[PDB]
């Protein structure tokens, strides 16, 4: 059936803000999964997981008798999809097991892990979501094999189909660099937000830059993309050969005797794929990646032994059974075992990928470290590990059950306790009204708010005005957030803070990032007030304020907008229309169609935008909330074209007379040019709809106050 | 971007399932449009609207002065997509103003016609919603122009996205037949569930079919598709006759000066598109379909003149301006009126398909007798411009405003006025108990009242428990319906009813509709009872019965379930998957993912397959409710492979011995391969499920009993 992106293949695609309704979800509107959580006996989770490692299945017998390799690669599957460009990815929703995760080739044969864990799943139920399982069945693998894990937090909520991301545009799986939609571009640049280096892979090619079995080459690919996934150098090493310590890879034979992958097999394969036509397709004659590879001599017990083989070896470069590029070891004597048959022995052996820990000159140096100091490697893998595994889940409020580990890490965007009894109801309506008398304007007020607030990314659950981080370094001076400007704002709200705190007793005190938002709230009320209609923006207090020094500077920069339509504001000239990053803008924000519509409406006519832009400011009442962005737009009286100067300007004039009314953008005048957008700002823009706008607005605006507030939750 | 469907485009669609969620609705989760329709001052509406007819905007100039025959096409063509084969389509969900409708070529410049109504849609806001505007904007035009409408009805509430829709699989707009995605085979059969033949078209080509002008053959297209769309010769010939004794068509110089439609069309266009390089682009200079023809001496009044014309004169294939075929008087003289120019009069000029009124010798007739009794062409033509506009509407229930006719007609499927006391929840339960005194099983009530309840389809809201359609033909026949079954579970309830209402004092009596659903109600309870559980299932009386003489039998066929997954039935053998069907019949009948699984779950082991098939039937204890088909739909200790005799059967045996114990078609595995249905399979099979399942289950059966309770809302 042709549909309409087949007609319209570049039209804007709404869909991605209506995803994860009531509707698709099979749990009731009331199921709280963390009250359910909490009283899981997690305990015998782990009792019945360990039970697990070794009680091997026929139909995908476990190598060595022991599944604890397998279940680590699922996990650091399960987390490894996570980019920090845009927080997309990672093992915070479960989502390896939806299209198209489940089918990528670098996820084959996890299919099966995960059929292994649905007797578990199903005795616990709702009390243990997929999400938390995938990761707590490696942490359960890790100590079954004698390595001390650093400890575990439950709190992922399941999900319940797959999440719109752009893993890249490559039509073809694994795809090498340089065709028709390449991801690189320049000296091997990979185009942002994207973190493998091809199509349907985690990290890299084991093999090698697009196959090419070149450890040193291979090194600047593993840095590029671990970095993209917000790990560093001893992180990456550490992670690496920590992993590779555990278990075998799989490439018996020739990769053309396995099948479709999940999604295209058919029905009677019942969700699993790569159904393998080579001798008993499975166990001994497993074909995954085809590569055949085992690191250690004891692959299911933690040890030193990759280090040790990987520096107490020369390695020659070899074929698998599959035709695939890999190394064994030069004059070696057959001391791995066997995964099957306990009378065979085989020489040591390695990936390309492996060998850059000791090629690439920085990595050789922590690497020998890591060898000399096999204390040192523990230690850090574990820190690694767990990082890895909850990178995407929030803030530490968040954390749920008995192993969350005290220790209060740089990377968790730490939010100090708060000690002291927070402002009631009657104190938030005297700090207001000191706001509104120092003069800040409603155009101040609201912009400041705004920028504190909208950092914030559903997809990793970074950012927010919790911390009021937007006057530390780095926020403090990005572009968007009009740096003179907002140090200005933020002098007279200390000033006030500094007031109001030294008259109290009893230790009440307001933090700055609560008067920020409630500075933010005064605003709305004034341009609510500016138009005639009385309104109350609810206030949530609890906020906590941040140091510099619990602040990573250089992980903040990917919460940067380089594109804020709700300001009107592009740093510079991009590939994508502005209107696509407008809608992705609205996606990490948790918005809706309406809610994004109504929001972008009111902040034009407030004076939220960057520079004081004229560009949608479609009203003669600047810092009064009225519908006017609507009405105006909508007003067929006024006609629209393009500026010589730029195509991405446009000019309204009157349709009769030629004279200038107003100028936008194209994120301003998609509104009055998509289809569904349209709808929604004729409903506003409509004689009967002032109230409801004005209703609406307040609701988005408390919205996106709160999206970082779990402590409320 | 590259996204699941470019990867696995066989893959099954769930997201029409969780379309029209709250999250894409601008309005409350509370807002009633019924309550603000009645509200609505549809007088002053309707002077607002005879004033527009007059009053030329310059950037679309009206013809003669009037844009009535505009808004006459405009509201022919926002009813004229629907298909009596699904429902789909029509005037009722105003789909006109979103993608791909707004951009068919055929509905051309009816952007033009939107936009002229947008001041009366902002003046009068919710209170009249897009769809019943459309339709009372051709309903004034008629007025305005001297023809008497017989009614209106408003109530078609808004939506806010495009409708999942099948219109075809041609990936070139207009293509003719005959090609890779061919909607037509053999002797010239259009493919069901289509009903016009081309894509973008409404229903046939003016031209003649596949632009060959035979009026003969053009009518051989009209009559199908016409009947297609519950429309039949006498209807026929009084819409085309009636739509063209007004206004004209546009086809002023060559189709290339047209620019892209409005889903293609630049931002700066402001959701207009079909801009036109000819002259001034508009008025005079018009482009639309191609055609140049305007049927009458006064084409901006009501006359008699469309047959005068028609019968007058004898008829010359000639071109238009673009070069389409049309025809031409011969030896006329220039009578019809320019729509521009005072000076300038043309001869009278035809479609190919408005030739078709009297060349086809079935529909020559009809126009005859119109031609020589105008009071029969204007009645009938009033009541057939009714039935178009409202057709989609549902039961009468439904219908509000003033100017509603009494009259019932046949097409609406009517159902008597109660006018007795309805049976009390004592009542209720005494039937319940005689119900399952009487040795009904569980299965052949269940089954019973699904087969009643699951003709709705929300489509066109026609179908349904109300009325007892299940007992009269065509119904009682259908194979689905299992004939001889149904007739002996009829029998024993028309006994009990009798029974009971021979008791009775007062007036009070049950229907033989409402006991239908009671008693598939007291099967439910009974079920539960059968498994251990204490279950009351909800119950609303009130339904009547219709009679044989209020229930059209050929109207009636296409509610005919040729497939229904939820009985495990197919008729035959069908080129679109079982699990497409399946996903199908759940949008018409309402229901999310969650809906359709936990219904098919229960369904299966309740015994409500047709002809008690095994299949799908995983449970030691039919006719207990439990959730047996989802657990031991996910038991991993059972492989499933295709049979030999039948692709489409699938054999479930041990893994360790290979005993056979279970057989399944498509539809029922689906549940254990489809990655999100297999998701919402495990948590029904999970340990702390039963109680839910139970629960959840009772629930969507109550839903399906109530679909068509507009009575109720
Ligand atoms: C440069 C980064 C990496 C590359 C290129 C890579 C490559 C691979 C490949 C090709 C396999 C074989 C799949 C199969 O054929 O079964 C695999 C196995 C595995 N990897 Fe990695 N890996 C990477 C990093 C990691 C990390 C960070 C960890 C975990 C901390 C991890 C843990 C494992 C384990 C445990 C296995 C064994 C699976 C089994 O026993 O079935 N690897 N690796
Ligand atoms: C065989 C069925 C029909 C065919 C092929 C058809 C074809 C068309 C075509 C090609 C146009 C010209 C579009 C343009 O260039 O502006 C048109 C105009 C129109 N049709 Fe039809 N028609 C059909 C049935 C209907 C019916 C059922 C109605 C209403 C009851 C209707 C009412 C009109 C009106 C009022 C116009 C004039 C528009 C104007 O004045 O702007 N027609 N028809
Ligand atoms: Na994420
Ligand atoms: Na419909």
């Amino acid at each position: 059936g042709t549909s309409n992106r087949d007609w319209w293949p570049n039209q804007l695609d709404l869909s991605i803000l209506h995803r994860h309704s009531s509707l698709s979800d099979p749990m009731g509107k009331d199921f709280n999964y963390a009250q359910a959580f909490e009283k899981l006996d997690l305990a015998a989770v782990k009792r019945d997981l360990h039970a697990l490692m070794t009680t091997s299945q026929d139909w995908w017998p476990a190598d060595f008798g022991h599944y604890g390799g397998l279940f680590i690669r699922m996990a650091w599957h399960s987390a490894g999809t996570y980019r920090t460009a845009d927080g997309r990815g990672g093992a915070g929703e479960g989502q390896q097991r939806f299209a198209p995760l489940n089918s990528w080739p670098d996820n084959a044969n996890l299919d099966k892990a995960r059929r292994l864990l649905f007797p578990i799943k199903q005795k616990y139920g709702r009390a243990i979501s997929w999400a938390d399982l995938l990761i707590l069945t490696g942490n359960v693998a890790l100590e079954s094999m004698g390595f001390k894990t650093f400890g575990f937090a439950g709190g992922r909520a399941d999900t319940w189909e797959p999440e719109d991301v752009y893993w890249g545009s490559e039509k073809i799986w694994l795809e090498l660099s340089g065709g028709p939609n390449s991801r690189y571009s320049g000296d091997r640049q990979l185009e942002n937000p994207l973190a493998a280096v091809q199509m349907g892979l985690i990290y890299v090619n084991p093999e090698g830059p697009d196959g090419n079995p070149d450890p040193v080459a291979a090194a600047r690919d593993i840095r590029d993309t671990f970095a993209r996934m917000a790990m560093n150098d001893e992180e990456t090493v550490a992670l690496i050969a920590g992993g590779h310590t555990f278990g075998k890879t799989h490439g018996a034979g020739p990769a053309s005797n396995v099948g479709a992958e999940p999604e295209a097999a058919g029905i009677e394969a019942q969700g699993l794929g790569w159904k393998s036509a080579y001798r008993t397709g499975k166990g001994a004659d497993a074909i995954t990646s085809g590569l055949e590879v085992t690191w250690t001599t004891t692959p299911t017990q933690w040890s030193h032994n990759f280090f040790e083989n990987l520096f107490g070896y020369e390695w020659e470069l070899t074929k698998s059974p599959a035709g695939a590029h890999q190394w064994v070891a030069k004059g070696a004597d057959a001391v791995i075992p066997d995964a099957f048959d306990p009378s065979k022995k085989h020489r040591p052996t390695m990936l390309t990928t492996d060998l850059s820990l000791r090629f690439d000159p920085a990595y050789e140096k922590i690497s020998r470290r890591f060898h000399e100091n096999p204390e040192q490697f523990a230690d850090a893998f574990a820190r690694a590990w767990f990082k890895l595994t909850h990178r995407d889940m929030g803030p530490r409020a968040r954390y749920l059950g008995p192993e969350v580990p005290a220790e209060v890490l740089l990377w968790q965007d730490p939010i100090p306790a708060v000690d002291h009894p927070l402002i009631d109801a009657a104190d938030a309506a005297e700090l207001k009204a000191k706001v509104l008398a120092s003069g800040l304007t409603v155009s101040q007020l609201v912009s400041t708010a705004w920028a504190a607030a909208s950092t914030f990314r559903g997809s990793d659950k970074r950012g927010g005005a919790n911390g009021a981080r937007i006057r530390l370094a780095p926020q403090k001076d990005w572009e968007a957030n009009q740096p003179e400007q907002l140090a200005a704002v933020l002098e007279t709200l200390e000033a006030i803070r500094t007031a109001f705190n030294g008259a109290q007793r009893g230790g009440k005190q307001v933090s700055l990032a609560d008067l920020i938002v409630l500075a933010g709230c005064a605003g709305v009320e004034q341009a609510a007030k500016n138009a005639g209609h009385a309104v109350t923006v609810p206030f949530a207090p609890g906020r906590a304020d941040a140091s510099q020094e619990q602040t990573d500077v250089e992980s903040m920069a990917v919460l940067e907008p380089v594109a804020d339509g709700f300001r009107n504001y592009l740093k510079g000239k991009y590939r994508v229309p502005a209107e696509v990053l407008l809608v992705d803008k609205a996606q990490l924000l948790t918005l809706s169609a309406p809610e994004m519509t109504v929001l972008l409406g009111g902040l034009r006519v407030l004076g939220a935008n960057v520079g004081q832009s004229r560009h949608g400011v479609f009203t003669a009442r600047e810092q009064a909330l009225t519908n006017d962005f609507f009405v105006n737009l909508l007003d067929m009286g006024t006609e629209w074209k393009p500026t010589a100067a730029d195509a991405d300007v446009f000019e309204g004039r009157d349709r009769a007379t030629g004279e200038l009314k107003w100028t936008g953008t194209r994120v301003d005048l998609v509104f009055g040019s998509h289809s569904q957008l349209r709808a929604l700002a004729e409903v506003y823009g409509s004689a009967d709809a002032q109230e409801k706008f004005v209703r609406d607005f307040v609701a988005v605006w408390n919205k996106v106050m709160n999206l970082d507030r779990f402590d409320l939750a």
